[PDB]
């Protein structure tokens, strides 16, 4: 028997169980503490800060995106409102399930976002864009730096994170640039999201 269950199997759990309810809960409607209401806000302006990122190419109607921790498709779903091809995976099945619940109901039977249970370092194929938004906070820095090199293999020409800026961890922006450098990848846009209780630096890595 193991003294700890690995990083993965931890979070996994926890989205499973009371993390699925207080997130389903952050991320969607309904009365919320003044904290989880300041991270509600911070996030939704990290989701529509991607989203305008995506939308001003021009280039987004057939684009192929992956969204890698996509959660309950915060940004899953706007992407594809806005005609992308998004393929979106999350370790939770929990969150998963409720990701694909909230598409069919704003989208029917039009463009709908595809949505995997599936851990984002066993993902496979090639996107245009990978996309994975504040799930690196949920590991340290030497497994982040696996994690990015992995979606890096998946992208054909961009990646997008975003990350809290140096349980939950912090990365230095140094490591960061850095891990996309040794993958082939320069900085262009970035942004950075700050609220009282929500800070997300957000990087768009483009392969050079
Ligand atoms: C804070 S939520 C962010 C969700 C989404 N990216 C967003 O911004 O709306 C973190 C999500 O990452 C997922 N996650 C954590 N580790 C993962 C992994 N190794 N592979 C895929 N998803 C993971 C969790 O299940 C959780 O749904």
């Amino acid at each position: 028997t193991n003294a700890a269950l690995d990083d993965k199997t931890i979070v996994r759990d926890y989205f499973n169980s009371t993390g699925f309810d207080r997130w389903r809960r952050i991320y969607g409607d309904g009365q919320v503490n003044f904290v989880q209401k300041d991270i509600r806000v911070g996030h939704q302006q990290t989701v529509d800060s991607v989203v305008a990122w995506l939308v001003a190419d021009g280039n987004l109607p057939g684009l192929l995106v992956c969204d890698a921790g996509c959660g309950v498709g915060s940004l899953s779903i706007p992407l594809a409102q806005a005609g992308a091809l998004v393929y979106g995976s999350d370790i939770s099945e929990k969150m998963v399930g409720e990701a694909q619940q909230k598409a069919q109901e704003v989208l029917a039977y039009g463009n709908q976002p595809t949505f995997m249970t599936q851990d984002l370092a066993q993902l496979g194929g090639k996107y245009d864009t990978v996309i994975c938004l504040d799930v690196l906070i949920h590991y340290p820095t030497e497994e982040a730096s696996a994690m990015i090199s992995h979606l890096a293999s998946l992208a054909d020409r961009r990646l997008i994170l975003s990350f809290a800026p140096k349980r939950a961890y912090q990365h230095k922006e140094a490591d960061i640039r850095k891990i996309l450098g040794d993958n082939g990848f320069s900085i262009a846009r970035t942004g950075m999201t700050s609220t009282r209780f929500y800070y997300s630096r957000i990087l768009e890595a483009v392969r050079s």
